[PDB]
């Protein structure tokens, strides 16, 4: 069956693990070690296609930089996550965008921008600012809450749709 290799990236504490576990196991985890990097696999149906998602929940630095380059080269699409109450995590998106393009040596890499924690009242990044960034990249932007599940399926399924558009060229 068709397999999609997805990679979830972003600053520590933005909800990469909480998003991934909500997608896979349909519950919200309040505490999950920030240093754990692991992969998950789930069979889903997206637009009538039965497919397997192979999702890498990243944790930042690797023992050797070759491990980072390896997962960036093999990953087919990237979910770039910031938290709407953490401006530094939004600014870090620039770094992930650049680094992924640099390792893949491609200007066209399937990506979706995710503003997570949208259930919280505290917000430092308004929606307009994130829409402006996504527009400059030419990629979709989705606001999510790993806690309420709002937007979670849309974020991952949209990324699959971006991969499919990239492959048909
Ligand atoms: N309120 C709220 N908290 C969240 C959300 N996503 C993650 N968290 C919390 O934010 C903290 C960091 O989340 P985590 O998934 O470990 O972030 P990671 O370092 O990016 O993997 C944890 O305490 C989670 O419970 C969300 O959508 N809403
Ligand atoms: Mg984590």
């Amino acid at each position: 069956m068709t397999e999609y290799k997805l990679v979830v990236v972003g600053a520590c504490g933005v909800g990469k693990s909480a998003l991934t576990i909500q997608l896979i196991q349909n519950h919200f985890v309040d505490e999950y070690d920030p240093t754990i990097e692991d992969s998950y696999r789930k069979q889903v149906v997206i637009d009538g296609e039965t497919c397997l998602l192979d999702i890498l929940d990243t944790a930042g630095q690797e023992e050797y930089s070759a491990m980072r380059d390896q997962y960036m080269r093999t990953g087919e699409g990237f979910l770039c996550v910031f938290a709407i109450n953490n401006t530094k995590s939004f600014e870090d998106i620039h770094h992930y965008r650049e680094q992924i393009k640099r390792v893949k040596d491609s200007e066209d890499v399937p990506m979706v921008l995710v503003g997570n924690k949208c259930d919280l009242p505290s917000r430092t990044v308004d929606t307009k600012q994130a829409q402006d960034l996504a527009r400059s990249y030419g990629i979709p932007f989705i606001e999510t809450s790993a806690k309420t599940r709002q937007g979670v399926d849309d974020a991952f399924y949209t990324l699959v749709r971006e991969i499919r558009k990239h492959k048909e060229k």
